[PDB]
């Protein structure tokens, strides 16, 4: 069942097309979502979190005041994540810019109908 | 991506758990998710839709007017597809009569809501 | 009792006398309800609704929409459920279009007292 | 009968000039005609409707209710004919976004008779 | 998509069974399209419009006011677009009279809405 992440077209096909920077051309690769859990198992927080938008959510949710002077580790950690919540979302973000875009506008739309 | 899945309370850790007969000592197992993806490919029937919960839930919709007089291979095809309909919904089903007993629960809670 | 398999008099003694086109001189066999079966597990229906003339109704309400676009095997089929129909209810039809005006006029009859 | 369809001017001498994306290096072949036929009369549809319109519009409608959920073959099918529908309509397409629009286009002057 | 014709029930078939004489033996017969292809370009006459009903009634038109000076081909020509038309209305006609008919009896109501 875990294949359909590996179909055409499908979330793994659909992350290895997204560029770093707006007009850049070096892309996302997977080795960043490997790299994800192990952070996530040294400050102690369950990557089991990464299966889902939902998951996902919760992680960028509480690193909010930390991420203001976070190292740059910290701030691609973010924007990382930022990008499986996108890909889950189903959204065909082309690079980190749209994604963070992509973002701000379901936080907008979050934050809008939740006061 | 794939290993979150695979980490206990994941999609990948509830799906073998499951029952297939209720007093019975055998449970699913991923053999099950190739042979409905031939039977979809062989309906022409997308099997990436057993990513999600809703595309689970669209092929038992699809099905529905068929079970009536449907086969073996499509009630167990039905029960099939709900038991990962209650793996993505995360509910913590212990067989097949149970998760039947979700459908069932969750089809007259939808009713209410349908008129 | 599997002596009324070979039954004389009775159902299966007729249906070898029944008429395959009407005024053809050839006649329906056993192999062509073994056909039906075949064609029927392809496209993951129960078998037993041949047996009675409640899963024939069935059959046939879902034969019916795709009758008429069809190919000759799926009119064929249609055909060959309306005659077991016939033979279940105990109606004598010499031919297939014989049987097709019996049923057509029990299902008329069927449609004023169903709503 | 239309054995005009393979001539010079015809039919498939428009067929195969019709691109796969607006400018795109691949066209269509009159291999998917045959291909077509064959998978028709597996889905048990007869193939003798293919040479009018009326009958190709008719198997459209016919292939819809898997189509929605459907696999990838099954829309490659759905789309091929759907081109040979603007062709046997003697629609002289641009491409195959052209043959998407008309179906739509096309309508929007009968389902004004359903408003 | 011409297979169709000359499936068995296709329009050449249907041709094929037509009479040239009323109460007659004798059929028109594939050669006798090829004869006729032969007849329209010894006066540089389009094929094309033989495909439709509406190609042909224009033809008809055309030849109707030249009849009655007309060589015996010039009335096997009328007759002979005539047996087309009724084919491509699928009108299963005994003979060439009968075909005759059809084009006279459409004007008897046709032409009363003409006025
Ligand atoms: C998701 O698609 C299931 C994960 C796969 C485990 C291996 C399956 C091997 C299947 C072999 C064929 C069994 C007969 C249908
Ligand atoms: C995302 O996590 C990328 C993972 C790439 C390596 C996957 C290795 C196999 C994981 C499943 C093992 C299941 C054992 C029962
Ligand atoms: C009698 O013993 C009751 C149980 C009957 C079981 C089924 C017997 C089927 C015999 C052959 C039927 C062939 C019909 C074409
Ligand atoms: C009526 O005029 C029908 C013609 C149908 C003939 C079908 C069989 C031969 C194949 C014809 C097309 C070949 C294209 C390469
Ligand atoms: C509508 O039905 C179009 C039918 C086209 C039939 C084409 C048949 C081609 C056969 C090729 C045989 C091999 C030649 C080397």
């Amino acid at each position: 069942g875990a294949r359909a992440s590996v179909l055409s077209g499908g979330e793994l096909d659909k992350w290895e097309k997204i560029r770093k920077r707006p007009g850049g051309k070096k892309q996302y690769k997977l080795k960043h979502i490997v790299w994800a859990s192990r952070e996530l198992e040294r400050f102690a927080v369950n990557p089991g979190l990464l299966e889902t938008s939902e998951g996902c959510r919760q992680i960028l949710g509480q690193l909010q005041p930390s991420l203001q002077t976070g190292s740059e580790k910290l701030r691609s950690l973010y924007n990382t994540i930022t990008v499986l919540y996108c890909v889950h979302q189903r959204i065909d973000v082309k690079d980190t810019k749209e994604a963070l875009d992509k973002i701000e506008e379901e936080q907008n739309k979050s934050k809008k109908k939740a006061q």
